[PDB]
């Protein structure tokens, strides 16, 4: 009998950057040795040589060989080096063959490990933009008609096939550096609060990109041997939350929009408490009776914005976050990215109507906070998320009207620099805009939030940070998340050359 095999030809993986050209995925060529336990048999004395050059035990590697001693082909090592093949080539060992295989390694590491994911021993996504984007970066392998008699003899070698084609390079969205300012700061909340885990959103509020992404804990991929769950987590598109206070500046434009409220309105809130039923809706802060729109975001006041939500209706309040993405599939096609849900009750009674309006009713991941006011930055228009670079950008979906979006705006620049605001969040050289979160996981643990954009005048980047239960000080958004906020945006406007606007 003969021998007809097929064999493929590796395709060079396409590399990834950052959207300026910096290398954080690249394929390099390797050596994978693989042996004929036919071969081998009839050189048995060259065996414990072998083992030592593969550093494995003597009698394992041999009783491993006699096992396979039918078969024609398994691997001994996948993803030496070149030079590292050719030590164990050099012992001229009867049936060790040899094949440039390739492999990747990630520069940037842990600083992108969550984005960027990682690939299998066949060099196929199985993490992250890796994966996502599989068919973009493999390339078309090629095919050889590798001919044998069944002893150990190449009697015809073609290649039935196109020459290999090369994958294709993907510059992503992210822009390292901005990566790199995120990652650290976040990582130093961590450690300032001694909270167990975070994520750091950054996005570009009028080309749909995510020009950072961070997780803590994280990992480096290029040493994925002592590898924790948790470290692996995506958390800022896998770990779905109630947004709490953050979407009330969602609410606020559905009220804009009915036609029955304006800033300067006003809602009692004394004594800040509701009976509703049994259910009683509850403020931190209890010393109001009136307050204007402004001064229900300022005092972050769950009464106010549930008496509104009485007064409008559920049904308009969810028609604004189901608009802005909030609990809707993202679209980017991650892998296991969680989605969250927005209910839609349809006719809602009176405490959904008031859950839903303060942000407990919903559950949301960082991402689709950090892309909803992206919106309220993009005078209410929407512009598709994207993970990769984005040079023609998509016509954008108007959400919520321009002039109710530029006058929520100025509502949570006024929530940034009013007094008795979340001044710890203000960016200097910057008009500043955003709204502080505290929620309440169900011996308390608490995620600390802040969501915003900036600069005022012409906004350009929205952001989110969400901190994990912290524990060495505060827990409030507006102490927690909000320094946080404004050092990672006063580093990440001055980066991409913004111009000042505080003039």
């Amino acid at each position: 009998a003969r021998s007809v095999r097929h064999i493929a030809i590796p395709a060079h993986r396409g590399l990834i950057t950052d959207r300026n050209g910096e290398p954080l995925a690249v394929s390099t060529p390797v050596t994978t040795l693989w042996a004929n336990p036919k071969e081998l048999m009839t050189a048995k004395e060259r065996w414990p040589q072998l083992a030592a050059a593969l550093g494995q035990d003597t009698k394992l590697f041999a009783d491993r060989i006699e096992q396979n001693a039918e078969r024609e082909f398994i691997y001994l090592v996948r993803g030496l080096t070149p030079e590292q093949g050719e030590g164990v080539i050099a012992l001229k060992v009867p049936g060790v063959y040899s094949i440039e295989e390739f492999r990747r390694f990630y520069p940037a590491g842990e600083v992108v490990a969550h984005a960027v994911g990682f690939t299998d021993v066949d060099d196929r996504g199985r993490e992250g933009i890796e994966l996502a984007f599989d068919e973009w970066l493999a390339g078309v392998p090629g095919k050889r008609q590798v001919l044998k008699d069944r002893r150990g003899r190449v009697i015809k070698d073609v290649q039935v096939t196109k020459n290999a084609k090369p994958g294709k390079t993907l510059a992503l969205s992210i822009d390292l550096r901005l990566q790199y300012l995120a990652h650290r700061e976040l990582r130093n909340a961590l450690l300032e609060n001694g909270a167990k885990a975070g994520s750091l959103v950054i996005m570009d509020v009028k080309t749909g990109e995510i020009l950072a992404m961070t997780n803590q804990p994280t990992y480096n991929p290029n040493n994925r041997r002592n590898l924790q769950p948790a470290a692996m987590r995506n958390r800022a598109m896998i770990d779905v939350f109630e947004p709490g206070s953050t979407v009330k500046p969602f609410s606020m434009s559905a009220a804009l929009a009915s036609g029955r409220w304006k800033p300067s309105d006003i809602v009692d809130v004394y004594p800040g408490t509701l009976q509703i039923g049994r259910y009683t809706i509850r403020d931190v802060s209890r010393n109001s009776r009136q307050l204007d729109l402004t001064g229900i975001l300022i005092k972050s006041s769950n009464v106010g914005i549930s008496k509104i939500a009485f007064d409008i209706g559920a049904e308009s309040i969810y028609s604004v976050m189901q608009q802005v993405g909030l609990g809707q599939d993202t679209g980017l096609g991650f892998p296991g990215e969680r989605v969250g849900n927005l209910p839609n009750h349809r006719k809602w009674p009176k405490a959904e109507t008031a859950t839903l309006a303060y942000g407990y009713g919903l559950s949301v991941t960082a991402i689709q906070l950090a892309h909803a006011y992206a919106a309220l930055a993009n005078d209410g228009k929407s512009v598709p998320l994207s993970m990769t670079r984005v040079d023609r950008v998509p016509d954008g979906v108007q959400v919520i009207s321009p002039e109710v979006a530029s006058t929520v705006q100025g509502m949570l620049q006024q929530v940034v620099e009013a007094q008795g605001g979340v001044f710890r969040a203000q960016v200097p050289g910057y008009h500043a805009a955003g709204k502080s979160g505290t929620a309440r996981k169900v011996e308390n643990a608490y995620r600390s939030l802040f969501a915003g954009f900036a600069p005022a005048t012409d906004p350009r980047i929205a952001m989110v940070v969400v901190i994990d239960e912290p524990s060495k000080a505060g827990y409030f958004g507006g102490l927690v998340s909000a320094p946080v906020f404004s050092k990672v945006m006063a580093g990440a406007l001055r980066l991409m050359n913004v111009p000042p606007d505080n003039l």
